[PDB]
């Protein structure tokens, strides 16, 4: 029997075998009040505390939020979708402690991606066990609000403030400062990692002033808050904010009194209507999301970032080779995971009218004659290859590259990967490449597994990727030091070295997708 | 391994087999195969070839470093081949420019590429291709070692070409 | 000390740990504890450095000791606090009988049982900690003897002996490697043979005595020295590394032996300054020479002997590699100590 005693009192875990000897996990501790009626839209507040054993032993509760129901039956778009029931009673998170317990161990906190629309830290492929028996870290992940629910905003307002999920993220950041001392955790050494919208908010809290001092590094993976579809404009919030009430019903007239509205109507017709208060939304739409609050975020992020605005520390950022692809099968024409996909010249300048809504014709253009100038045979799979180079481009590469130029400048080590292996078990068709969201599994070490059919090499490089993020955490340098390793240099201006991950080779290259983001990053601001 | 380095002791080819049968990993029955393509261009042609570059350049010259990387569509030997030995003189002479000649067009374009690039080192002692975007050609110098690679598809520049392999052919290996 | 030092005069702020092999060891880990950083100013390593590859013990060969022993002493239990609840019965003459050979092939250098990575006083593997900067911040005196290896060579390996001059064939070396690489591949083998065999030149029947002596010294003593050193002085650190050259006129082991590993101590300690001992004027000299730099060490982090006209001891880094010869005659600055010889154990070794 495994009690341990925190602030707000008794916990008990569960033992777990893992390859060979035993983790401690502690799924579902509550971290504040559920935000429930009267506290619907507000920031979370603080826990009541009990007396009695809390049983931590099963997952709890995903927030609030629509599931993706364009494959139904498929496993490639299935494992995204929660695996708990959805509440809005959901503020809980999770840890997993070695065994025998740790003295004083590094912290690894996950927060996950699901373009702040969706996502749950219950998911197979976020799995903390294997991070702890491998490594002797703790890990810990938590659950926070999503869609509306989590990022409604009408600033100034504390009724409905915005970033309320990033508060929770907070406040969970919080527990672990106040509490992991007691499960074995050393307070001092903590670092955020995580993926996509996880990501851009591990970004936000290296801005943040309320989190300076909640964590030591972090580690960003395909994401960060300078993309194109991480903040939005105080301008747009309220635009749907109020698109919204109007759609529920809710219009009213003094602000306070359309979010008293709100309050009452059942979380599905929240959920029903989220969909369109954007005229035109893309596959990449985030309707509700972080906004300058003059809360947690002071003034626009670009600034910050710019004039040298935040938390001075390490950072590894990485991306993975095809990011694009896996958004062209929710809506661009002449694709289908179910064929190749060759598409026309017609089919490419209608692809952009679903990416880049409105956006000029000759914005537009401008795209289709920088990625269209061949090089050369024709060569069919040349349009479908390019709108999938377009939209990682745009969304994921070009914006980490950009992010860690800047931070650097400043004077901080930063270090820059390049993710390249296909998995041996990818769902999704052959044409799709190494996708945006798998490289996950890798660093959560699933191909550790032997069960799990993946292959020798794949396990190989996994267990370095686990090393390496690990020392990351520690000290860090992500370096893997003793099975001679290839040596991962540190990302400055000038010269702009990255580290390729792949089974066979790591190489060290230079200036990742240079004449692209040139394009990106000081062309198309202008359109 | 005896067939290739006839006499040559004993522990000299024990220590060839231990420095390129490290197995990283699967088996991956191609692996003997691979590594015995690798020994015998390693220590023929790659490492000697840089170490000369090195050397020759140390001296104050201008050096220029490629590592061609293009199978020929055309090639008659199979696959496990790969970019053999003597199949880059076709590219530098230009027969792919021959459109009767049944290249690819991706050939033909490296090709005019290859060519230029060798006509303005005899001219001026450059190999830049200057007018269709080309990626620039960087000078070997000790210490940084870049080289460029040259492809149908991209071409990068690199550093420190095989310098485990090399290693131990330039200075273990002289010993034996 | 902490605690108590004040009232017996000391400073409690300025204390330095120095050790001999083990010891050195053990003070470089005392650099990789967290509980230790607020307990010491300076550190000095005399022939030791927990890089050595008899120091740490590995957690998987640890638990297949602690098992050998208690299978030993007939104390195999199944729970195991059981285990050691049965050893605490024993008489501690009964454990002392079986530490032994709970190696199924032990050396003249063997450590039974050593330290391992608790995950308390050590948190990772030290190779780890090192190469990643991981260790207080302060100033280093590492060194080492000129013959560290020989003490090893009269206890197993064939044809040695305190009591001749151990000339030894090309057959006893090789049957010398199998007692200190019980292993260890044959080619592993092989490749020290080569790589410490090729005469230069005359023959010279004391080569195959010399080389072996040369093996063991380097291999444990001298080459991890000196990784240690340019590992901990990347970091920004002064480091000062001396390589001790004088054979005690009073040594009783045989000439052949050389400058002993351990034979530095008593210079350090000053016993020559006793006159009565029958040391020589020179090595009194000497002594009091390696006195006053140690302690000018402590006291400054600098260990000059500013008055007597002494050679100064310059700091080594990286790239140049300088260090202070110690003798009777004349110090002496030089530069990469074994070059050659190192590149081999630090680069190539650890592959087999
Ligand atoms: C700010 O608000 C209006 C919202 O109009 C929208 O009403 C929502 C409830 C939703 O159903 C949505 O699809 C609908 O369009 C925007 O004005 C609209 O814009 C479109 C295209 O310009 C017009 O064809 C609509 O008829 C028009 N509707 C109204 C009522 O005016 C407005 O564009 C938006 N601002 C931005 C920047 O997107
Ligand atoms: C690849 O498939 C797409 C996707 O849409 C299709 O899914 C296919 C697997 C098949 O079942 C097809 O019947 C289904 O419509 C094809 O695109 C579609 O092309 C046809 C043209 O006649 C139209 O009916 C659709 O408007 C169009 N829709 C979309 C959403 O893309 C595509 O042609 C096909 N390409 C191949 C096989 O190379
Ligand atoms: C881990 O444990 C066993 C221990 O075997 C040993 O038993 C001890 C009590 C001691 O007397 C010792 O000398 C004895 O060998 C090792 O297996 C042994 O290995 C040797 C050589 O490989 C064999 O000839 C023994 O018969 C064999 N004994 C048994 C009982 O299996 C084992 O090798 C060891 N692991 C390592 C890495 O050294
Ligand atoms: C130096 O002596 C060694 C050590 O062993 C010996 O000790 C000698 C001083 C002497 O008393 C001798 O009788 C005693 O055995 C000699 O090695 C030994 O060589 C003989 C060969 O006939 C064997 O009996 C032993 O197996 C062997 N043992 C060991 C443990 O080394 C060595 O030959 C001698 N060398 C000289 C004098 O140059
Ligand atoms: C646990 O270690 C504490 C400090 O360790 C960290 O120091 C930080 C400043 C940062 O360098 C981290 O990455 C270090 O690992 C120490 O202050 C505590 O007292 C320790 N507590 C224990 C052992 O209970
Ligand atoms: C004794 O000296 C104390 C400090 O001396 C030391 O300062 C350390 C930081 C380090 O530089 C040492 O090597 C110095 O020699 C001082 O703080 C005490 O108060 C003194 N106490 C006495 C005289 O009682
Ligand atoms: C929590 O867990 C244990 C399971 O052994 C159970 O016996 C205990 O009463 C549980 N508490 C509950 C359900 O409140
Ligand atoms: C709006 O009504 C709220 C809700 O009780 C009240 O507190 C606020 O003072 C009102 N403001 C205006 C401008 O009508
Ligand atoms: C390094 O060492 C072992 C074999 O010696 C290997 O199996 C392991 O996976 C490697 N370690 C890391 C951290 O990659
Ligand atoms: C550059 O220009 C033309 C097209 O503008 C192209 O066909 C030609 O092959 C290129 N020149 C070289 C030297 O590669
Ligand atoms: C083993 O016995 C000890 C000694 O009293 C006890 O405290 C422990 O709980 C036991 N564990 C197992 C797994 O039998
Ligand atoms: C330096 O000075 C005296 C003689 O002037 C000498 O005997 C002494 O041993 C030397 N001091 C040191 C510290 O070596
Ligand atoms: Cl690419
Ligand atoms: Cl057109
Ligand atoms: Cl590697
Ligand atoms: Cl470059
Ligand atoms: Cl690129
Ligand atoms: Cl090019
Ligand atoms: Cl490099
Ligand atoms: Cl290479
Ligand atoms: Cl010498
Ligand atoms: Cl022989
Ligand atoms: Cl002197
Ligand atoms: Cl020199
Ligand atoms: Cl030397
Ligand atoms: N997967
Ligand atoms: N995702
Ligand atoms: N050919
Ligand atoms: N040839
Ligand atoms: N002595
Ligand atoms: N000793």
């Amino acid at each position: 029997d495994i009690i341990i005693a925190t602030k707000n009192g008794k916990v008990r875990g569960m033992q777990l075998t893992v390859f060979g000897g035993t983790v401690t996990a502690f799924l579902g501790i509550p971290y504040a009040q559920p935000p429930l009626g009267r506290l619907r839209f507000k920031k979370p507040q603080s826990l009541t505390k009990w007396s009695d054993i809390w049983n931590a032993t099963k997952y709890a509760n995903s927030c609030c939020q629509n599931i993706d129901q364009s494959f139904p039956g498929f496993h490639g778009s299935e494992m995204w979708n929660p695996n708990t029931d959805l509440s809005e009673d959901c503020l809980y998170l999770n840890v997993w402690i070695p065994a025998p317990k740790p003295k004083n161990a590094t912290v690894l906190i996950w927060i996950y991606g699901g373009h702040f629309q969706t996502g749950t830290s219950s998911l197979h492929v976020y799995d903390g066990k294997f991070l702890a028996r491998v490594e002797r870290v703790i890990v810990v992940s938590m659950n926070y609000r999503v869609g509306a629910l989590g990022f409604l905003a009408l600033p100034g307002n504390p009724e409905a403030p915005g970033n309320m999920g990033l508060f929770d993220q907070q406040l969970a950041l919080q527990w672990v400062q106040k509490n992991i001392a007691a499960f074995g955790g050393n307070p001092k050494s903590v670092t955020l990692f995580g993926e996509s919208a996880g990501a851009a908010s591990v970004s936000l809290h290296l801005l943040s002033p309320g989190s300076h001092s909640l964590f030591t590094r972090a580690i960003l993976q395909s994401g960060s808050f300078n993309a194109p579809w991480a903040v939005t404009s105080l301008y747009e919030a309220r635009n749907r904010t109020l698109n919204l009430a109007k759609l529920t019903g809710c219009s009213r007239e003094n602000e306070t009194e359309i979010i008293k509205c709100l309050r009452n109507k059942d979380p599905q017709e929240i959920l029903l209507n989220e969909a369109f208060v954007v005229p035109y939304g893309t596959p990449l739409s985030v309707n509700f999301g972080p906004t300058v609050d003059g809360d947690f975020l002071t003034d626009m992020p670009d600034i910050l970032l710019e004039l040298g605005q935040f938390k001075k520390t390490q950072i590894l950022v990485g991306v993975n080779k095809d990011e694009g692809t896996a958004f062209l099968v929710y809506g661009a024409p002449g694709f289908s995971k179910d064929n190749n996909s060759i598409i026309t010249r017609k089919e490419f300048q209608e692809g952009l009218k679903i990416f880049f809504p409105g956006v000029s014709e000759f914005g537009k253009e401008s795209i289709l004659f920088h990625y269209t100038d061949w090089v050369d045979d024709q060569r069919p799979e040349n349009y479908r290859e390019a709108l999938g180079d377009v939209v990682g481009d745009y969304n994921f590469i070009c914006p980490a590259l950009e992010f860690t130029k800047k931070f650097s400048e400043w004077g901080n080590n930063a270090f820059f990967y390049y993710f390249e292996h296909r998995s041996s078990k990818l769902p999704w068709p052959e044409w799709m490449g190494v996708m945006h969201g798998y490289e996950i599994e890798f660093v959560f070490g699933l191909p550790l597994e032997r069960r799990d059919q993946y292959t020798k090499a794949e396990e190989i490089l996994s267990r370095s990727i686990v090393k390496r993020w690990a020392n990351f955490a520690k000290y860090g340098n992500p370096q893997e030091t003793q099975n001679q390793s290839t040596s991962w240099p540190v990302f400055k201006s000038t010269e702009q070295k990255y580290l390729t991950l792949n089974t066979e080779s790591t190489r060290i290259m230079t200036k990742l997708r240079a004449q692209q983001c040139r394009f990106w990053t000081s062309f198309f601001p202008k359109v």
